[PDB]
């Protein structure tokens, strides 16, 4: 942090403070993020530098040094939910926000193709810029570092976007959790409300139970044998998405449908949802951003 001139603190991020920051040698303006605490994490994460796409933020380096751990990246100047506060009165337009999603699939099946999953997708780690861009931040750390509780300054971290089969405790992902949280993300943004704004873990589930059905072994066959599974769950009737998502239409209330199937083999994979026809009208406008 000399080799850095000029640092300021963004926020507080899930693993540590985020700072933008000016590199010294080169002048360029990066988002400089410190992880609070090994070594199978540094390979782990060195990995995710080879890992870059157009939606994907880039990460720059990996800086560790006087043993602390820093992560560079490409720095953008807003982000999905504060995009989403300021947008509130009128909602982003539904042009943009079949842009943002397209874009968002494409960054998905890109970094799953490649075996790296997210794991904790929100409105926060997307960022957006002056072109029109939108773009995944974090990819690939979770594996690494975790996901806690509560941040280094005890801010909790959200629960809204976590897929059903992580609360119901299977212990291994697969890349379908990430196209939950982007399911979530895409309904929050249509009807400018969080869809599941869970505030613990079983009200989060609750939730998710209330609109979409308590699950079954019909729609989710191997449910009931989920680890915290329990048969004295309330069993709720599903909604219909035209109640939950209006004024979104036939096919993005398809697609959404198929993002948040419980059974996370029969969830839509993020190549599969590019195909569908929702897209098939897709454009990239400039969003109206006040930095
Ligand atoms: C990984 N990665 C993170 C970023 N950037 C951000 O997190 C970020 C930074 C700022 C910001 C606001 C005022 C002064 C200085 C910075 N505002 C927002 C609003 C939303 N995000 N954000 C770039 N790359």
């Amino acid at each position: 942090m000399e080799n850095f001139q000029k640092v300021e603190k963004i926020g507080e991020g899930t693993y540590g403070v985020v700072y933008k920051a000016r590199n010294k040698l080169t002048g360029e303006v990066v988002a400089l993020k410190k992880i609070r605490l090994p070594s199978t994490a540094i390979r782990e994460i060195s990995l995710l530098k080879e890992l870059n796409h157009p939606n994907i933020v880039k990460l720059l380096d990996v800086i560790h040094t006087e043993n602390k751990l820093y992560l560079v990246f490409e720095f953008l100047h807003q982000d999905l939910k504060k995009f989403m506060d300021a947008s509130a009165l009128t909602g982003i337009p539904l042009p943009l926000i079949k842009s943002y999603l397209f874009q968002l699939l494409q960054g998905l099946a890109f970094c799953h193709s490649h075996r790296v999953l997210h794991r904790d997708l929100k409105p926060q780690n997307l960022l957006i810029n002056t072109e029109g861009a939108i773009k995944l931040a974090d990819f690939g750390l979770a594996r690494a570092f975790g996901v806690p509780v509560r941040t280094y300054t005890h801010e909790v971290v959200t629960l809204w976007y976590r897929a059903p089969e992580i609360l119901l405790g299977c212990k291994y992902y697969s890349t379908a959790v990430d196209i939950w949280s982007l399911g979530c993300i895409f309904a929050e943004m249509v009807t400018r409300r969080a869809l599941f704004p869970g505030d613990s873990e079983i009200d989060q589930l609750f939730r998710i139970f209330r609109t979409l059905g308590t699950p079954d072994e019909v729609v989710w066959p191997g449910v009931t044998s989920m680890p915290d599974y329990k048969p004295s769950f309330p069993k709720w009737a599903r909604q219909d998405f035209s109640k939950v998502v209006p004024p979104l239409d036939e096919d993005g209330r398809s697609l959404l449908s198929q993002m948040l199937h419980y059974d996370p083999n029969k969830r839509i994979s993020a190549k599969a949802a590019l195909a569908h026809p929702f897209f098939q009208d897709v454009t990239k406008p400039v969003p109206h951003l006040r930095l």
